[PDB]
């Protein structure tokens, strides 16, 4: 196999001064989670946390699979100068028995490319352990 | 694997200028086995506008599995016209008579290009 990839869309709306993070789908989860009787969630964090609005989001948990479809958007009330300098950390995290959290891989993503003009960027990102 | 090409796209709106930076080519050996020949990149802004320049070529460099072209192309075009265009990049081989036969390429959408000017760097697979 290859690496585990995750597909995400990014769009910034300056009228309403908010940022959209759409977690679309995960691919090749087997590269990170070999035994798959667990449920995984995508953990999303806008770093630095910023000491005002929610910086930590988490998808619903789904039964592991090598083609896993979350259609969860998260909105964050931010302005472009702040946003433009931030980092997006995403991790595929599972939970073992007794709701413990363990994260199997992730990626930090520069937002310097996010478009102030509001165009959507849709890319695949590799999650490394 | 597959021959990949890394490209960055930035749009200047004060001026009406579009920048296409051909950055590098990875796993060229997936398309060109005999790497003794020389290689260049062909780039076309489609639909090719008459009364405008649309086709471009990089300098020809000796075939490497990892080959860095560091070569920008500038186009005079506006965002409305840019927004419905498509980019055709092919990896081609040329000899000294400048006979060009192309080994593969890809069609790239410019719907993500930022009008605000933010650069967009990405890899693309070149297909046979």
């Amino acid at each position: 196999s290859g690496a585990t990839r995750i597909q995400i869309a990014l769009k910034y709306d300056e009228k309403n001064k908010q940022f959209a993070i759409l977690i679309i789908q995960l691919s090749n989860l087997s590269a990170l989670l070999q035994q798959q009787d667990q449920k995984v969630n995508i953990r999303v964090a806008v770093l630095p946390c910023s000491e005002s609005t929610t910086c930590l989001f988490r998808t619903r948990p789904l039964d592991a699979s090598d083609t896993l479809v979350f259609n969860e958007v998260f909105w964050v009330s931010i302005a472009y100068p702040a946003l433009h300098q931030k980092t997006l950390r995403v991790d595929v995290c599972t939970t073992d028995r007794s709701h413990l959290e363990e994260c199997l891989g992730g990626a930090q993503i520069s937002l310097a490319e996010v478009c102030r003009s509001g165009e959507r960027s849709t890319r695949w990102y590799n999650l490394l352990s």
